[PDB]
């Protein structure tokens, strides 16, 4: 056993763990900054977690294991002096102007500055702020006037994606973070998934803003602005209005969007049902033609970029169905004018996404037809929250309203898209009915749900057995391929999400304090909202969506054929 003294208190423990973890488990406060995801910044450690160990001196609690005999002090003057000094030195390289800053209300660094009453020795007031900012990407932006060089984004990129597309760089003799060779992220192997943003404790990493695109369209007299939110938004955005975690705020969102001036309130879950119509039809076709196998989902643009950059030989195996965002957008410029009288050129289609990579997808040159973009702007969950707050809309006290039904109705299958395994489960519900020409009652595929990184199942479709896999996070895609797991059997249908947990954990989602992440499983609680909707919806299959059925009957025809196949599909070359 080990006997540990912390701040005069004796502990007897068998645990093999760090001082930081042991202290935290025993209600002893130790600050941290560069420690996250069970890693710290191994070179140029932040030292905010400093403690004193008798007989050794000052040590970093976050990467020092407890040893029998240690006597530790976490709150001596020497300790607080050192921590304050490191915060002061960070302020010397930080444009400390919180007023207009997009992390003003939830900044980890600000909290530490306040906790230790630190001040800069010489305030940093960049003039060529141009020099510190990189806005070239369609999805990410960097503001180095805020960057603490804490490495959390580099560590998060490595762990979440294994691309190491975010790097430390030596730029004219100063250390920065950025992409390979200081290129635009979009021109590197980066997936544009934004996990580096989620990991950042300050406003040094952000999404590429579309808020001006949106406001300009809202204010243009002749534009008719459609808005449609992703599955995950309704499970998440309430966090930023102090409503807590796991709160379903669907109806409040619809009201807020009307109060912001949007002209039509639809829902990307309608697009999710459309993607299932096309993709489940495609799966049945591929079964009847014995391939090609495996078919991969094509709805996650982080995964599409991963395939493009590392597995281009798989691009032809991706489903040709457009993603819910792009398939909805295509219909918003074709079907929707046909049922409304709008001039298609005057329709401006906005989505709200938990995702930064969706901005790149929407701006792909060929995601348009007859000069009309499928999707004209994409705002993240965070961006919508800012728009609501800037307009002084009292979100938490809004009454519930409904979407406009024509492209707004959704089934429970579409509702679960935002969780890892949701697309797989939704697609199987329709594919099995399609293949067996039946209306089956057992529709729940629990085996593909949850947070395991690589999940598989055998499913029986029309009296034959098929193998499916759900790949949960970009790093797990690499593991699945490089390990040869793909070779252990013939897989027929594989879901891939780049963000572990699915889109509920996407790079456009609300930041969560690392100490809130110790008390809340964010991936599970956000997903729970979506499964709950599925459980209480009357229609739980995409092909039972009444508004969608009318759309195919009256405009697109049979899925996966004819008109449907000509404009609702996309292949990467
Ligand atoms: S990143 Fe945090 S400390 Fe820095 S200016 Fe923004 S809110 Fe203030
Ligand atoms: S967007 Fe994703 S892949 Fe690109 S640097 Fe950030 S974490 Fe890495
Ligand atoms: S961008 Fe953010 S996470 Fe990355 S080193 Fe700078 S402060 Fe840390
Ligand atoms: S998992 Fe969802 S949020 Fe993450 S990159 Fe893919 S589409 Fe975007
Ligand atoms: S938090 Fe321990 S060195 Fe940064
Ligand atoms: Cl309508
Ligand atoms: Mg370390
Ligand atoms: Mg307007």
């Amino acid at each position: 056993m080990k006997t540990i003294i912390i701040n005069g208190v004796q502990f007897n423990t068998d645990e093999d763990t760090t001082i930081l973890k042991f202290a935290r488990d025993n209600n002893i406060d130790i600050s941290a900054l560069c420690f996250l995801n069970n890693c710290n910044n191994d070179i140029n450690k932040c030292e905010i977690c400093t403690v004193e160990v008798e007989g050794t001196g000052l040590v970093t609690a976050c990467d020092t294991l407890i040893e029998d005999g240690m006597i530790i002090n976490t709150n001596s003057d020497a300790v607080n002096e050192k921590i304050k000094s490191r915060i002061s030195q960070l302020l010397d390289i930080h444009e400390f102007k919180c007023g207009p800053c997009n992390r003003r209300e939830n900044c980890e660094f600000l909290k530490l500055v306040i906790k230790y009453k630190a001040r800069a020795s010489k305030p940093f007031l960049p003039k060529d702020k141009t020099e510190y900012v990189d806005e070239r990407s369609k999805s990410l932006t960097v503001d180095r006037t805020k960057c603490l060089l804490c490495g959390r984004c580099v560590n998060a990129c490595g762990k979440n994606t294994e691309t190491y597309a975010m790097k430390f760089l030596n730029k004219n003799g100063k250390t920065i973070i950025g992409a390979e060779d200081e290129k635009c992220f979009d021109d590197t192997n980066c997936l544009l998934c934004g996990q580096c943003i989620i990991a950042c404790p300050v406003a040094a990493l952000s999404e590429k803003s579309h808020m001006d695109r949106v406001k300009n369209a809202l204010n243009a007299p002749e534009k008719h602005v459609i808005v449609a939110m992703a599955p995950s938004v309704r499970a998440s955005i309430g966090e930023l209005f102090n409503m807590g975690f796991g709160v379903d705020v669907t109806g409040k969102i619809y009201t807020a969007l009307r109060q912001l001036g949007f002209d039509k309130i639809f829902d990307i879950n309608f697009g999710a049902d459309m993607t299932i119509m096309e993709e489940a039809t495609e799966l049945v076709q591929r079964i009847e033609n014995n391939g090609p196998f495996p078919m991969f989902t094509s709805c996650c643009p982080g995964w599409v970029r991963q395939a493009e950059n590392y597995y281009p030989e798989l691009l032809n195996n991706l489903s040709s169905a457009k993603s819910p965002q792009q398939i909805f957008g295509t219909a918003s410029k074709t079907y929707y004018p046909s049922i409304s009288g709008l001039d298609p050129k005057n329709v401006f289609t906005v989505t709200v996404m938990p995702c930064t990579s969706k901005k790149f997808e929407a701006d792909r040159p060929q995601m348009e037809k007859d000069g009309l973009r499928d999707i004209d702007a994409v705002i993240t969950t965070r961006e919508l929250a800012k728009m609501i707050k800037d307009a002084k809309i009292p979100f938490a006290k809004l009454e519930d309203s409904e979407a406009d039904p024509a492209m707004g109705e959704y089934s429970g299958a579409g509702a679960i898209f935002g969780a890892t395994g949701g697309v797989m489960e939704a697609a199987l519900r329709s594919a099995k009915d399609f293949a067996e020409n039946a209306e089956l009652e057992d529709i729940e595929y629990k085996q593909v749900r949850g947070l395991n990184g690589i999940k598989e199942a055998e499913v029986e479709i029309n009296n034959n057995k098929y193998n499916v896999a759900v790949i949960n996070g970009a790093s797990n895609l690499f593991k699945f391929m490089k390990s040869g797991m793909i070779n252990e059997k013939q897989y027929h249908f594989i879901e891939v999400m780049a963000c572990h947990g699915g889109c509920v954990n996407g790079g456009g989602q609300p930041h969560v304090n690392p100490k809130d992440l110790e008390k809340v499983d964010i991936k599970k609680v956000r997903a729970s909202v979506l499964y709950n909707q599925d459980e209480h919806l009357s229609k739980r299959k995409s092909h039972e969506n009444t508004a969608l059925v009318k759309m195919y009957q009256n405009y697109f025809g049979k899925p996966g054929e004819g008109r449907a196949h000509e404009i609702l599909h996309f292949k990467y070359k």
